[PDB]
DNA sequence: TGGAGTACAAGTGTGAGGAAAAGTAGTTGGCGAGTAAAGCAGT
């Protein structure tokens, strides 16, 4: 495995990972509010049951290195 | 002005760890009554 990440895929997630960050951090325009960041992710930390997150559950299931694979608590 | 490198960032040389079903163990268990005669002992 040469260690350069020349999977296609797998860089696209890395351009997804450090926009995300320099749109929020860097936002001398205050048009991206921090209430609003406060109003995000604890909307989106939020189960649902959708076919999609049902779905998502199962992949959480089926993986058992990492944590936050032992979620079935919740 | 121009070099000692020392750093991170590129590389390639050196054997093994984890996966799993069928097949293969040591171990119990669960079988197939008469009426007669002659013989040689007997003494």
């Amino acid at each position: 495995t040469g260690r350069v990440s020349n999977h296609a895929e797998l860089r696209v997630l890395s351009y997804f990972m450090l926009t995300i960050n320099w749109m929020l951090s860097f936002d001398r325009d205050r048009q991206y509010p921090l209430k609003w960041i406060l109003s995000l992710t604890e909307s989106l930390t939020q189960r649902t049951t959708t076919s999609e997150s049902i779905g998502r559950n199962i992949v959480k299931v089926v993986y058992p290195d990492k944590p936050t694979s032992s979620d079935y608590f919740q």
